[PDB]
C-alpha cells in the first residue's frame, strides 16, 4: 500500500483477499460498498458555506469556536467567554465547517480506501470530487491555514489550539494518495493538491500558531505531530517523518508519560479517561505512518527510556473496567474506543492480552463508522 | 396587582412598587436589567419558518425538532430507525432552528414583557409585541397552533407527543403577553389574534391524540404538560379551568409520582436522575406560580393518596446542599444553581425558612442576564 494514514497491513490483506475472491472479505467489502453509496450521491462540501465570516472576511478561511468556551452571563455582551473544561458549548454548531470537515473527511476517506481495495473507478471519481472541492478549488477550497480554528470571542491573544481540528480533513489528504493513478485523479489535480499541502505544511511549521502548537505539552502536541506526518507522508517526505518521530514525537511521549505510565497532563482534565485515550490515539495514528517506514512508536524509547507501551499498560485495567477510573471523568467513557487502540498497540507490541481484549470489545460488523473499515479483524 | 401569568406575581409586584417609589436598590437593579434588555430591542423577530428542511406537512409554519436522545443506528445502511441513548443529546438537534430559536424568542419576549410591566416604558411593549406577532399570530411567519412534529424521531412509525414539552419555551412568552395589554403598541387587534391563536392551541393540546397522550403521562412530561396547560389557560383568563386542572390533574399526577420516602421513582431510573428529579419539581414550581395566584398552593396541598409535593423537596434537599452525595445515575454534572429559584419558591410557599436561607446562600449572580431570574432580586 502507498504511504498513508491507515493500517497498511490490514488494507493490503483486505485487497489481497478481495482480489483472491475469498468469500468472507468479499461479503464484508460488499457491505462497505452498500454503506459507501451515500458518499457517491453526497454533494461536495466547502468551508465557504457559511454566513458569519472570519475577521479576514474570507469565506475560504476555516473557522470554528473553541468547544469549552461559553458566553459569560455576568457581562453585558457576554464577553470575554469563559472556559468550562469538558462542557461543549452548542454554539460550536453555528460554524458549519465543524461538522462539515467530519462529513467531507469521512466521505473521501471511505471512498479512497474502497477504491484502493476494489480498483473501481467510480470510487476514485467520487473521492476526487470531494478532494477538489474541499482543498484546491479556486472558489470553494479552503485556504491552507488554521488561523481562525477554535477561536474564542473576546480573547486578546491568538492561540494554536484549534490546529487539532485539522485531523478531520488531514486523513482525507493522505487518502488522496490512494486514488493517484485512477483516471479521475489527473496530473493537474495532483499538482494543485501537492501545492496546497506544501502551503499548508509551511503554515503549520512557520506561523506563530503552528509553532506554538508544535510545542504544546499535552495531547495537542502529539496530535499536531500526527497531523504533520499525514501531511508529510502525503508529500512523500520520508526523511522528515523520521526526523519528526525522533526530534519531536518521542521527546513528547518521554515528557508526557510519567514513571508510572499515567499521562499527568490529561489526568487534570474533567474528561481525564477520554483525554488519556485521545493522547494515545494521536500516537496510534502517527505510528500507522512511522511504522510504514520501519519506526515503531509503541516500543521505541524516548531518550529517558520511557516507551508508549507504558501508557497503554497503565490504562489497560480501566479499559476492562471504566468504572474503576479514579480521576475526573464528568461524562461516561465509551469503552469501544479501546478496541482499535488496543488492537493497534497490541499487534505492534506482540501483546496478545491486548489483542484478545480488542476482539472481545469488538466493533459492530455492520457499523458504518468509516474509521473502522480496515478492522474486519475486529468484526 | 400583576395580571395572572407565569411568574412569581409577588416579586414582580414588589419590584414595580419599589421602582415607581424610586427606591435605590430596585432602581439600580432595573437599570441593569434595562441594559441587558437592549439586545432584545435591536434583535430581529424570529419565526419557526426559518428552516431549510421541512416537516412531513411540507408546511414551514409547523414547529419541528428532533427528540434529543435518538441517534442514527450505525449498523443500519440508512441509520434508520434511530435508537435511544438516554441523556446524550444528539448534535443533530441543532439542525432544527426552532429548537434554539424558541428559546431566543421566549427569553426576549419575557424580558421585554416584564420590563414593560415594571417600568411602563412603551418602548418595551413595542419590542415585546414585535416578537409576539412574528412568532405567534403573523399569517406568514407565525407558527401553526400545534406541536405535531415536536421531537420527531426519524424512522419511528408511531406518532409521539413527548415533544410537547418543548412548548414551555414559548408558552411563558404567551403568558407575559398579558402584561403589555393596555400599551399603545398592543392594539385590540393584536390581542384578538393572539387570543384566537391561544384558543386554537389549547384545542390542539386537549383534543389531539398527541395532546391526550401527553396529558396522561406518568412522569415529568405530565407535570410539564399541565404547567404549560395552565399558562395557556391563564393567558385566556379561564380561572375555573385552572382550578380544575390543579385539582383534578396536577395534584393527582404529582401524588402518583412521589414515593413514600419522597423520591420520584420515574426520574430515578433516568441516566440524569438528579436533573430529572429537579425538572419534575420545576414543572410544579411554575404551575404553582399560576395556581397560587388564585389561592391553590400546590406545594402544601396534599393529593388524595396522601402524598404532598413538600415531601419531594425533603428527599432532594440534602443533595441540593451536596450534589455529589447523589447515589443515582447522573451522566453529566448537576448545576447546583437550579436549586436557588426552586428552593425559594417552595420555601416561601411552605413557610420553610431553612429552604429560603439555602436559596439565598446558593443564590444567583446579581448581574446575570438569564431572563428567568429577573423577578429574583431577593436572591441577588
Ligand atoms: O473538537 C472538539 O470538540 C473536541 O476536541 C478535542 O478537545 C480539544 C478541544 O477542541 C479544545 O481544543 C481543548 O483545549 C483545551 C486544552 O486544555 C488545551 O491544552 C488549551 O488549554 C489552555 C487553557 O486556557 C487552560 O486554561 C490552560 O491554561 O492551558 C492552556 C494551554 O495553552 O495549554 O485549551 C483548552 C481550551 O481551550 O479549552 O481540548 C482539546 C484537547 O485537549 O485535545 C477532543 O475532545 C475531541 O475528542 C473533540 O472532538
Ligand atoms: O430538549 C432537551 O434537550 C431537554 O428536554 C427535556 O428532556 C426531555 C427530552 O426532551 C425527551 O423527550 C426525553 O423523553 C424521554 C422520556 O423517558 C419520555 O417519558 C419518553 O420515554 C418513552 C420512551 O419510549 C422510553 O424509551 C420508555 O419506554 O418510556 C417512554 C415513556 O413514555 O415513558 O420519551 C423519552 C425519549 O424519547 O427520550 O426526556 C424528556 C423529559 O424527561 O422531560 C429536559 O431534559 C430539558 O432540560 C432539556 O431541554
Amino acid at each position: 500500500a502507498p504511504l498513508g494514514p491507515f493500517n497498511a497491513t490490514l488494507l493490503e490483506q483486505l485487497k489481497n483477499d478481495y482480489q483472491k475472491g475469498e468469500k468472507e472479505v468479499t461479503r464484508y467489502i460488499e457491505l462497505q460498498e452498500k454503506v459507501a453509496e451515500k458518499y457517491i450521491k453526497m454533494t461536495p462540501l466547502s468551508v465557504t458555506a457559511k454566513k458569519k465570516l472570519p475577521p479576514s472576511k474570507d469565506p475560504r478561511d476555516y473557522m470554528t469556536l473553541s468547544p469549552y468556551w461559553w458566553p459569560d452571563s455576568t457581562k453585558i455582551d457576554g464577553l470575554p467567554y469563559i472556559r468550562k473544561d469538558g462542557e461543549r458549548n452548542p454554539e460550536v454548531y453555528e460554524y458549519p465547517e465543524r461538522e462539515n470537515a467530519n462529513r467531507f473527511g469521512d466521505a473521501a476517506y471511505c471512498l479512497g480506501v474502497l477504491y484502493y481495495i476494489t480498483g473501481k473507478e467510480v470510487y476514485a471519481k467520487a473521492c476526487a470530487n470531494h478532494l477538489r472541492t474541499w482543498f484546491t478549488d479556486p472558489k470553494l477550497g479552503m485556504n491552507p491555514n488554521m488561523t481562525y480554528a477554535q477561536a474564542v470571542p473576546g480573547m486578546k491573544k491568538m492561540r494554536g489550539s484549534g490546529f487539532i481540528d485539522s485531523r478531520r480533513f488531514s486523513r482525507a489528504l493522505g487518502v488522496a494518495k490512494l486514488i493517484e493513478g485512477s483516471k479521475s485523479w489527473t496530473p493537474s489535480d495532483k499538482k494543485k493538491l501537492d501545492d496546497w499541502a506544501t502551503a499548508f505544511c509551511y503554515w503549520m511549521e512557520n506561523s506563530t500558531q503552528g509553532q506554538r502548537e508544535s510545542h504544546a505539552a499535552n495531547n495537542h502536541g502529539l496530535w499536531y505531530e500526527a497531523i504533520h506526518l499525514m501531511v508529510l507522508a502525503y508529500l512523500d517526505r520520508t526523511d522528515r517523518i523520521r526526523e519528526v518521530a525522533e526530534q519531536s514525537i518521542l521527546p513528547k511521549m518521554g515528557a508526557q508519560i510519567a514513571d508510572d505510565g499515567s499521562l499527568p497532563q490529561e489526568l487534570k482534565r474533567t474528561l481525564s479517561l477520554h483525554y488519556s485515550t485521545f493522547a494515545l490515539e494521536a500516537l496510534m495514528e502517527a505510528n500507522q505512518i512511522t511504522s510504514q517506514i520501519g519506526i515503531n512508536l509503541w516500543s521505541t524509547p524516548a531518550s529517558n527510556g520511557k516507551v508508549a507501551s507504558q501508557a497503554v499498560d497503565y490504562l489497560y485495567p480501566f479499559y476492562l473496567n471504566p468504572e474503576d477510573w479514579k480521576f475526573k471523568q464528568i461524562k461516561p467513557f465509551d469503552q469501544s474506543r479501546a478496541a482499535i487502540l488496543l488492537y493497534e498497540a497490541g499487534t505492534a507490541l506482540g501483546n496478545q492480552k491486548y489483542v484478545d481484549t480488542a476482539k472481545r470489545i469488538g466493533l459492530k460488523y455492520s457499523t458504518s463508522d468509516v474509521e473502522t473499515i480496515p478492522y474486519l479483524v475486529l468484526k
